[PDB]
């Protein structure tokens, strides 16, 4: 499904302004991932498109991605930044990431990726210690945990440079953010919902950012750092 | 009703993300447009936060807006852009712009507008003749008639620079692709739908732009000039 009113309206967007003219690598990678069990987590085609646009408009060169899985967001990012662009990609799994690496290599853009297996927080905390790392990223995409976003934000905010833009994914958490107090939902969406709601409030009240909640994909809250 | 799944989901977006850090008077100017005698149509609360973010992101200074009325997206652009640059607030035909100019003046940002009246189609053709007005606008939002988009795009594409970004409101026309010839839709919509459907197919194929169709309010197609 999607966050729109109908599955046909959403499809219309895909069939008319997304699929036609979409590199191909995305087409491939999207096929590889379709056979994988947890394919429900893969970023949507329209959201990959929005990221591509966004990345181009802000001339992002140096970026970071938390939550890689298979590689869709990554691929999109690597194809959008310049030939000398760099991406610090973090994910706890890694078998998954290599499932799509063949494609990224076939698209000849795997050279921009610096993959690091393991939990993101530790690594983040380490970067924070070196002052030269502060404000060194143009773009940071967070599509991981959820019950860890607020924690990421604490340090991501000093690592994003004023230029800004930090993207939090699934901010509308399958609409469960306004679901009827009596319509049981899957155990995990029920769990992460308290976190997302919590995340949203903190974000809407953070003086250091700008924020915009786009209902593309499962919702991305785009944060522009102002200081 | 919006384009999202529910009305609550849409409100959740406005309650938490918009109204809180919403700009000053955007609520004034929006409660003014509610006083308008014709009520005519859609005045989305989320376009402001979106336009604001997009403009600061692309660092727009020299902008142009075609299609005012009250000036809600105009106020946004005026407040969002810097005190420096100006907004060639192209025009509209009626003076509903008058109906809202006091707020855009009260928020001391009107000193950036260059409002004009009567069809812009002429002004553009005139602007084009000079081989310098070519690619001088950093951003152009078009919320004009509807059947004139295609026509505007013709000239408009020569006036924006590299990224440029041309935006077209209602490009999703409250739900274009509805049930085939058996939908109880007001003739007024079906009439304009046609232009939209074609405005979309056309923009989707133009090889000088990248485009991205966002479900913000009534749909906004962001275009990025590449050639
Ligand atoms: C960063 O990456 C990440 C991303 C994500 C993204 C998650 C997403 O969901 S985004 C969306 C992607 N996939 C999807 O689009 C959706 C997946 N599944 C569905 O949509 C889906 O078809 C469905 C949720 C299972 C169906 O829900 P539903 O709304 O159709 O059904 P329901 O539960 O409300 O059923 C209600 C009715 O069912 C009947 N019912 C009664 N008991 C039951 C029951 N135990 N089960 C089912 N139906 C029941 C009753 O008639 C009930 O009505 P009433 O009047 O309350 O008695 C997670 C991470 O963990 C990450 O890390
Ligand atoms: N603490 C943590 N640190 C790093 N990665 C984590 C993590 N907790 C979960 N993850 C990972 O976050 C991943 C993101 S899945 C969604 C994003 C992906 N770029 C796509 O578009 O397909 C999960 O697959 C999981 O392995
Ligand atoms: N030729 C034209 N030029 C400019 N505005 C026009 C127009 N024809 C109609 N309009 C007005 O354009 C209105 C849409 S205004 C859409 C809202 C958006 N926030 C914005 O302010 O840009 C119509 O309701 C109508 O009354
Ligand atoms: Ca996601
Ligand atoms: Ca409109």
């Amino acid at each position: 499904k999607s966050l729109l009113q109908s599955d046909a309206l959403y499809q219309y967007i895909l069939e008319t302004s997304v699929f036609p003219r979409e590199h191909e690598a995305m087409k491939e990678l999207r096929e590889v991932t379709a056979k994988h069990p947890w394919n429900i987590m893969t970023t949507s085609a329209d959201e990959g498109q929005f990221l591509s646009m966004l990345l181009k408009l802000i001339n992002a060169k140096n970026t970071m991605e938390i939550g890689v899985y298979t590689g869709y967001s990554l691929l999109a990012t690597a194809l959008a930044i310049p030939e000398d662009g760099k991406i610090l990609a973090m994910d706890i799994n890694k078998e998954n990431y290599e499932l799509g690496l063949p494609v990224i290599k076939k698209a000849g853009v795997d050279h921009k990726i610096d993959f690091r297996e393991g939990p993101a927080l530790p690594v983040l905390d380490e970067m924070i210690k070196d002052e030269k790392n502060h404000g060194s990223y143009d773009f940071i995409f967070v599509d991981a945990d959820k019950d860890n976003y607020l924690n990421y934000h604490k340090r991501l905010i000093d690592l994003v440079k004023v230029g800004g833009v930090i993207g939090y994914d699934n901010t509308l958490w399958n609409g469960s953010v306004v679901a009827p107090p009596d319509a049981p939902l899957r155990k995990y969406v029920r769990y992460y919902r308290d976190f997302v709601l919590e995340l949203n409030k903190a974000l809407a009240v953070d003086p250091r950012i700008e924020i915009c909640m786009l209902p593309v994909g499962d919702g991305i809250t785009i944060c522009r750092r102002i200081k």
